[PDB]
């Protein structure tokens, strides 16, 4: 067994979801000590792997499953493939219309043109579980994009992303060079750069030659490129995390929901603006020294200031864990977590009819695993969003939840919060044993919930 | 001569349009000196002003005006005008559809409905220059209803408004009852109150029968109501501005702006949130005692007081005032102010064919009035917005403005700054002289400019 | 006093509103009979009417009107007058954005810009008042336009329009051109045309200088165009009518609807194609031989043929009926009219308080407060009367107004609107009883649409 | 081996899909005669084909293939599976949110619920190619719906559908009752019914108790019913096709073409309507004796009747064909198709690289992949080859397309698209030039519309 199938053989049989992600990503960046990488190099610096084994990733992906893919599925030019090269410092598209046959893909390869497909875990369930596990520990959507580039040829253009991004090298060798943010304004920048020329660049703070098994992490505003040398292609899959995932991106969803509640509860936010500041305010003021300017100022300083009192810290949580369950992929069971469900429960048949089973007060149980489900309160109600119906493709479900009714609140979040703990049914904070198994039928039926021993 | 007519004939011969309208404030409240009014009543009490003048307001608005109106003008039900009446604490609603023609009004009125004309100044010249006056010393849109109520009865539930009211009673008089807001989050109410019953109500803050001539006013958020005693009718307009110009208002604007600022300008709020905030953050954690919850709250506070030092509070100033200027009521114009613009150029037929003189750089001139125009930077480009071509019904006209471009810039600031200062032509600060007539002439054409003495 | 001050005099006195129409239009082209210009003229020919009074048109509309439009009324460029010049053979127009201010105006007629009013009636009652009559007899809509030329200049180019023309010559004289419709698809065009050059045009069918009180008129797809003398402007007003009324119109409408009642009212339009016509039918098949297709192309031209029993004429007569009222402008009343109709009724005051009360007795004589002011129409399995009396004077402005009216009045309603201008009782109105007798009448009068033989009060 | 199974084993080696269509509508309604039944049954009356062969669908769709489904497939409630009961006398339906798993399904089933999947062509592959193939002879979007009803129970209450249905009866055994259409208006029907209650429908015009391997067949507009009796539960397929597929609906589209062309091309379609027809046309003037009203109501009828000249029949009827390729499933390709088109061209990766990388000549010979693929149509001044390749099994999941076919290369399309089954040499196509040749069949072949008559990797 290579390392990777070594790995995800292993997370089968670690019972909690929380640390399964957390083994897969110190597997993922091995040697170096996950708290470390996260404390000093995380956001801050280029990181490059030696791996020193070039079947490390062995099983995740490869160009025969490429292959296999554009014969057996329906891959879509535009919408799942892109066809790509980067000749005469000139960035071109050669995308046909339709469906991506193999003898389309590979005629474009064969001309020199990379390929890049953008939803391998819709077609693939390795790169699947690889996404659906260490989704978990970015507490962030995790994508990732394989990209195919034929030898002597370079498919893209420089650029940086507005993602943290991590390349697996799983075949051949490629040239990368990294470069640092060019301007303050460029670090971590918050949206994908242009196409830029050689001329826009300078001097790169990482040159080197990837090899299978090799990772290279950077993080958003770093420019790179990278091209094949001669002869030898080149395949990698770039895992991608934290689009928009910032204290400012948190700042503007708390922002309007903060003056809204300043403004019912506080008078002060309500007077009126003074009846002559368009005299002293405006662009046409800018230069004056009007005492006036001041004193508004000095107001707005001290009213925007206030605000956090106002802020709503934890249904902006909520709402943004809630866009996470509606991005999540949907979660891969292990063998125990499916014999333990409502997926695993036998329906036996006798006469050609099924003869179906029941909860009692004395079954222990807990959440299928510790990321599908969040409480969330809309509308002076309680709703808990879960991830268990989503696809594999991006957004093809909508937002998934059901009703919590007030009376079961206190029995959903220690559900929530004391995942892998076994509990019973009868130990649920409920005001009735009535409560106690509608709660626990509900989630259970729902396939949110798994019990110590199989109902049957 | 009545007061109303002394003043307006007074205003005519004023310079100055400032002046003028803090001249006719002034008259609205007499002998309430307005510097007492606005510090200590505005947006704080309820206030009346006994006139014991009953022809102060004589020639603003009367019954026979609201019957002309009818006859001549195409007065529509629900549009212009509405019928109602409060009969056993239950709000009445008798609009027919489409015209309303004297014998139909006039046949609801006898029937006990009272009568609300919604739109005055459109078609009242008198009551447009009133309002057109006033709105340039709130720095606000001041609009304006007229209510007639039939003896013995009451047209309207008890209710607040969302606007700040001047009540003058025009004919007649009526039985008024204001109340203190019930609640903290009453005061200086953002919105409109439903209908109330006398239930909902308390002991009024002021209870008083206007006259013809008196003047009651009361902050948004003051419950009122008023009915007729037996033998006479009442009719009186109620003058209203500050409909949502308070500081939450600008903040709402400005906020927006100050984060996407902060993000681009600085690092600190690009970076990325924990990848573990959702395991204490959110409703399901509002009990938690994790530190790092704390931490985060606290981080989140300082985070928004920041914000401040972001806000481009010039930007938003001027697009409250772009507002302002689309908002307002079009010019009033005096004799002289008239008698010196394109407005008053001498033209006609002459031979079968126009007579058509230009201006020099030797011209003194500016501005037409002082609250006509503004300077916008919208998109790294200068725009003056103005008012001149407004219609006297709200909203009817779009935005309309006049491109400016930099090398004028600084001579259109000096003459909305320099009002009512005259400048000569030559004098302006420009690139050449054919910038300073280009300007000049833009500006006198389009009915933003008037000239020391008749160009023609 | 003028001959046109002089026939509108004389139409205050023409208690009819049907008759007012066909006298007015009588004069519009006199001497020529209606008659004949309807029977052999209308739609065919151009036509010249050389009127020897240069005074005939003497208070219709003059450039005095025009100034003093633009001094007190909110005119705007575009939207109400437009400034055009046609010079190289080129079309070129200077509309500069907002206000049009008669300093703006009359430079740009110094500069040879020709100056196009497009909505006379909103600012002139003159205009008003002509087209307001005029529209009944027409029964279409009809508008009008009036054009400043400066002298020595041309505003726009060669064209032909897609309604009737009236040109009614004011001021000055002007050269014009008048050619007759191109090709056979030209003939009674549709749609304007764009803008020709002088290449694209034959021999004139009719050239000749007008000059005050003359009229030119001429049929949609005839092309035009006109030049100013030297030394001499010219205004003038074009009357239109009769845009988008034709044949086909009225079959645009008539057929979706004659569809769907064959389709619910007989099984053979609801059976099923065949299962193989696309092997015989289609752009790449017509060439095919398959005796088949000749079937189907026939079965197609019956069926087509079939849907005429199907369809529903009157009802969409009277939706057409309905936006010619939408469209039309509101009537001008006599002075008699007025004083017999709620418009003219006066309210009475005693003590700052009015105390007028006036109602309709049984016994009260009533018809139609005009002729083309109202229109029943049925809808959605209701009736509802339309009418034109809330109408703005200018284009759409008021949105479609009615009123409904119950199954027990309408033979009361239809008797009304086609015995106009009988006066009929009240009581002799056949409704269900004497109270909705009155009823139907009173509201009809509130709505003002309906005038009584007296006064229901002296003013 | 069954008779299904049988048949589609014989369909694979019919090189026409036109013929393969014809053959397995004759096979579904054996031993009536097809030329029989569209001519004297379709939407004409109800049909019973008493098979005498319980196995006759043996490999179609079964309660365990359903059962496989929804334990491996994302069936969701109301989107793919519903779950109804018909109780005293009213129409009900549980259909709760979220996935339709085996243990919600089995028990609604258990508590008297039937289940119907909508979209069976979507998770079967032996629907879908029953589908496919039936579409082609139907000329006609066919679609399909599973039902099963458990042991003494309703599901659906009375009601007729707006499509041709056919019955295909597949396990246990179901009473039904079909009913004439009630009333004229009813007859072919263009709508679905609402529920109907016992007492609006009279007496059955066919009752009989299904068996595995029967057939009932009912036009639309015929009212229809089912309970199982007290013992066994039933499973059945209905088969429906020509959804709004009639003359009328022809008609609607190329009304407003023919009065735009009578307008643009004849002067009478351009003359003004008389100055006062409002006199005498209209709802208050129906009664009136004026002869201008007879005038009138005379030229409408004669200018409609000249319509018909002016009707672009062939433009509608590609319409309509462009439509019915949207809605079509996509094909199934035999052994020999797949293995002569791109589809099947070897081009798999070994060595590092793309191997086994065969192009056409003017030498190649070809003909159409299937005969119900493609359509050419005219839109806009431009030729259109619409085709189905690329379309979803589920219905209209996928947009239209389309390549676009000029001029120069008109008369090759369609002769390719006319002269199928028969092989012609790619130098042997109309074109103007050798290369215009090579590059409409390199871009059919290589959009998977055009197979060789042998494979291109010799
Ligand atoms: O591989 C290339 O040419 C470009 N790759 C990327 O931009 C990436 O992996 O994010
Ligand atoms: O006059 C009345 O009955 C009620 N008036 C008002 O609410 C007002 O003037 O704002
Ligand atoms: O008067 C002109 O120059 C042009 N006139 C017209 O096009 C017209 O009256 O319809
Ligand atoms: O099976 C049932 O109960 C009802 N079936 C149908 O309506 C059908 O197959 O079209
Ligand atoms: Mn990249
Ligand atoms: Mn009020
Ligand atoms: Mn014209
Ligand atoms: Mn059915």
């Amino acid at each position: 067994m290579s390392p990777l199938r070594r790995v995800l053989a292993e997370l089968n049989r670690i019972p909690s979801s929380r640390r399964r992600a957390a083994r897969l990503f110190e597997w993922l960046i091995a040697p170096m000590p996950p708290d470390h990488f996260y404390r000093r190099l995380w956001e801050r610096e280029a990181v490059l792997v030696r791996r020193q084994d070039h079947t490390y990733y062995q099983g995740l992906f490869s160009t025969a499953d490429l292959d296999s893919m554009l014969r057996n599925e329906e891959v879509q030019f535009g919408q799942h493939l892109d066809a790509a090269r980067y000749i005469n410092g000139r960035r071109e598209t050669l995308n046909p219309p339709g469906r991506a046959l193999p003898a389309a893909a590979w005629s474009l390869y064969q001309a020199g043109c990379s390929l890049r497909l953008l939803c391998p875990q819709a077609f693939s369930t390795t790169v699947w579980q690889f996404l659906a596990v260490l989704q978990e520990q970015f507490g962030s959507m995790a994508g990732s994009n394989v990209y195919l580039t034929p030898p002597n040829s370079q498919g893209f253009a420089p650029h940086y992303d507005d993602i943290e991004a991590f390349v697996l090298q799983l075949e051949g060798r490629k040239l990368w060079r990294v470069y640092r943010p060019r301007a303050p304004t460029e670090e971590l920048a918050l949206t994908s750069s242009p196409n830029f020329s050689q001329d826009d660049l300078g001097e790169p703070v990482l040159q080197t030659v990837l090899e299978p098994g090799d990772l290279l992490y950077f993080p958003r505003g770093f420019i790179h490129q990278a091209e094949c040398q001669d002869g030898v292609h080149s395949l990698h899959l770039t895992l991608s995390t934290y689009q928009r995932n910032t204290w400012g991106d948190f700042l503007e969803a708390i922002l309007p929901l903060a003056v809204q509640a300043a403004m019912e509860e506080n008078v002060e936010f309500r007077r009126g603006l003074p009846r002559d500041f368009m005299d002293y305010m405006g662009a046409q003021h800018s230069d004056s020294k009007d005492p006036r300017r001041t004193a508004f100022m000095e107001k707005v300083r001290v009213l925007v200031a206030r605000l956090g009192h106002f802020a709503p810290v934890d249904a902006v949580a909520d709402q943004r864990a809630k866009d996470f369950i509606h991005d999540s992929l949907p979660p891969v069971l292990t063998d125990r977590e499916r014999a333990l469900s409502v997926y695993g429960l036998p329906i036996r048949w006798e006469a050609g009819e099924p003869v179906n089973a029941q909860l009692t007060t004395e079954t222990e149980v807990h959440m299928l695993q510790d990321g599908i489900a969040r409480l969330v309160g809309e509308g002076g109600h309680l709703f808990l969003y879960y991830t268990v119906e989503n696809s594999r493709v991006y957004h093809l479900e909508e937002p998934k939840c059901l009703e919590i009714y007030p009376q079961q609140a206190d029995a959903m979040e220690l559900l929530l919060g004391s995942y892998p703990e076994f509990v019973r049914v009868g130990d649920l904070p409920c005001d009735s044993v009535e409560d106690q198994l509608s709660l626990a039928t509900t989630l259970y039926d729902k396939g949110l919930l798994l019990t110590k021993m199989p109902l049957a």
